[PDB]
This record gives structure tokens, C-alpha cells and sequence, in this order.
DNA sequence: CGGCAG
DNA sequence: TACTG
DNA sequence: CAGTGCT
DNA sequence: GCCG
């Protein structure tokens, strides 16, 4: 398994021998991707990880070529940046690419409604303040706009984990709470607050998010909602908006799901990421004719299959020919 | 030639 | 994979 | 449904 | 973009 990202540490990528390569890369591969080339990115992306976990500088076509993430076309480009010090391509970008930018990180805005608005003359928040037809989320997007791409320290993320497990535990003792995504992996930094919610009895989780979300709104600590489907009483996830009392806070994202206790390991394994190291484990379980998805690990389907027991993390790993990895070694 | 997570 | 419209 | 976001 |  050294094809797979899944089955190597994240800190391989600490000692990256070929930073004078990747920098350039990771600006090819934002460019394909807010222009909707969305799989020309992932391959990049996959390139890009590829040369950061490498053990050696570069140097070689044929050296190159053997990586895997890496073929004829990427290889080309790094024995041009060995050569040349520069890569030309990167003269040669749309000059859309920063507006696009702009456009697509607005919440609730991807690489269709960026296309569009630059299409219609659209150059700046500004512009679009004033003349794109927004949705709810995109104007709630907006207006966070610098909010929603700044990070923030994982001492507040505990804190806002905090504010809500006590709401939470307030009307149900029972209840786990856990911070997943980039706090459980063990960053610095925090771009939101992931939080995972069930109850150890199997069936205690259903029909709380009614009761902690008034809860939460009746202290003031969400602000916006984002996601929320709360009439069907069906509901799975809340993504939305909060700030934590005082002078000097910032509005943060937050996403909450609640899950029965049987799917406990898939939803923590989905929740905690990273998003391709989640991407390159489920791809790997279908290879093994197998379906990871964050209720269940099961087998292939009838031309339903059965779901493989699944009590943690670990049997996930197990069942898949993995060495097991501390959510800090699934950084990629 | 087509998939690329679900 | 779950939302929105 | 297309589009978007979550990891 | 890369892969099988
Ligand atoms: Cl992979
Ligand atoms: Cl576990
Ligand atoms: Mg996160
Ligand atoms: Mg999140
Ligand atoms: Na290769
Ligand atoms: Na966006």
C-alpha cells in the first residue's frame, strides 16, 4: 500500500524536500480548481502529496515518473522547474483566476455561480453586494466573509465544543460530544468546529437537535444557520454560525451531527478526516469490494450488502489491510 | 476509455 | 453523503 | 435534478 | 491531472 495515502503517516509530509516545486503546483491546482476543472485539481492535488511525502529533492525524469501521482505530464513540468527555476505555465493563467477566486469563497457560492457572475461583469464584493441575485446562504456567506476564511486558535474551539456539550448534556447526562475534524487531528488552528453528538444507549440521540438548537439560540450563541433542515424531524447535521459571549470575539462556523451509537466509528472516522485522507480510504474500500460512508463499512451491493461489524476506528482499518493511524497521523 | 467518495 | 430550491 | 458543502 |  504505498499507492494509497491511507495507508502512510500524514507526517511524512513534515521534511518536504521539494518546496520549490510544490509552491508552484498548489497555484496551478487553485487555479484548475476555481475554474471548475475539479478533476485536473485532484490530480494535482494527489501530485502535490505525493512530492511532499517524497524522501529526497527530486532530480530525475525517470525518478520522477516512478512516483506514483505522478506521469509524463507532471513530470515534465518539475524537470522544467529543476532546469529553469521557473515554470512558465504560470504567466499563462486566465486573468479570471483571482476574481474567481473572490466569488467562490463565498459561502454558498462554487465554480458555477463564480463562472456566472463573472460572466455578467461582476469584479468585486462590492459588485456583487449590489448587483448578484444572493441566496439566503450566500448572503449570510457574504456577510461573514472575512469570518468564514479566518482560523481560529484551538483553545476557542474547545471552549465553543464546550458551550455546546453542556447545552447538549443539560437535558440528556448521557450524551458524548466530540470535536472531530482538524481539532481532533491535533492542528494549531481550527477554520470551525466540528462537533460529533450520540448517546452510548443506541437510541437516546433521536429528536435533540430540536431541543439544542433552542437551547443554543436561547443564549444567544448561534448567530446564522446555514444547513438546518428541522421540520421533518429527520435531521442529521446543522451547519451554521456562532460566537461565544464577551469583548473580542469572532463568529465561527460550526457543524453538528447527530448519529445512533451503532455508526459511532464511521461517523467519528468521517468526522475527523482529513477530507483526502477520507477520499482515499473509502476509494480504497471499493477496490476491495467493499462501500465506507460515514453510517456503515459494508460489502457490495446486490446487481444491499451486508455491513461489516464496526465497533471502532481500529476494525475500520482493520477490515481494509490498514495500519491503524492517530487522527494527527491522517493529516492529508 | 473512464473513474476520480459518499 | 445531506441539504437547498 | 444541479449545485454546494461536509470530512 | 493520475490511475488501472
Ligand atoms: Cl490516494
Ligand atoms: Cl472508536
Ligand atoms: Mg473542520
Ligand atoms: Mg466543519
Ligand atoms: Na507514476
Ligand atoms: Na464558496
Amino acid at each position: 500500500l504505498d499507492k494509497w495515502v491511507c495507508a502512510q503517516p500524514s507526517s511524512q509530509k513534515a521534511t518536504n524536500h521539494n518546496l520549490h516545486i510544490t509552491e508552484k503546483l498548489e497555484v496551478l491546482a487553485k487555479a484548475y480548481s476555481v475554474q471548475g476543472d475539479k478533476w485536473r485539481a485532484l490530480g494535482y492535488a494527489k501530485a502535490i502529496n505525493a512530492l511532499k511525502s517524497f524522501h529526497k529533492p527530486v532530480t530525475s525524469y525517470q525518478e520522477a515518473c516512478s512516483i506514483p501521482g505522478i506521469g509524463k505530464r507532471m513530470a515534465e513540468k518539475i524537470i522544467e522547474i529543476l532546469e529553469s527555476g521557473h515554470l512558465r505555465k504560470l504567466d499563462h493563467i486566465s486573468e479570471s483566476v483571482p476574481v474567481l477566486e473572490l466569488f467562490s469563497n463565498i459561502w454558498g457560492a462554487g465554480t458555477k455561480t463564480a463562472q456566472m457572475w463573472y460572466q455578467q461583469g461582476f469584479r468585486s464584493l462590492e459588485d456583487i453586494r449590489s448587483q448578484a441575485s444572493l441566496t439566503t446562504q450566500q448572503a449570510i456567506g457574504l456577510k461573514h466573509y472575512s469570518d468564514f476564511l479566518e482560523r481560529m486558535p484551538r483553545e476557542e474551539a474547545t471552549e465553543i465544543e464546550q458551550t455546546v456539550q453542556k447545552a447538549a448534556q443539560a437535558f440528556n447526562s448521557g450524551l458524548l460530544c466530540v470535536a472531530c475534524g482538524s481539532y481532533r487531528r491535533g492542528k494549531a488552528t481550527c477554520g470551525d468546529v466540528d462537533v460529533l453528538i450520540t448517546h452510548p444507549d443506541g437510541r437516546s440521540h433521536r429528536g435533540i437537535f430540536s431541543r439544542l438548537l433552542d437551547s443554543l439560540r436561547q443564549e444567544g450563541f448561534l448567530t446564522d444557520d446555514l444547513v438546518s433542515q428541522e421540520e421533518n424531524g429527520q435531521q442529521q447535521k446543522y451547519l451554521g454560525v456562532c460566537r461565544l459571549p464577551g469583548p473580542g470575539r469572532r463568529h465561527r462556523r460550526l457543524d453538528i451531527i447527530v448519529v445512533p451509537y451503532s455508526e459511532f466509528a464511521c461517523a467519528l472516522l468521517y468526522f475527523t478526516g482529513s477530507a483526502h485522507f477520507n477520499r482515499s480510504m473509502r476509494a480504497l474500500a471499493k477496490t476491495k469490494g467493499m462501500s465506507l460512508s460515514e453510517h456503515a463499512l459494508s460489502t457490495a451491493v446486490v446487481r444491499p450488502g451486508r455491513v461489516l461489524p464496526t465497533p471502532t476506528e481500529k476494525d475500520v482499518f482493520r477490515l481494509l489491510g490498514l495500519p491503524y493511524r492517530e487522527p494527527a497521523e491522517r493529516d492529508w
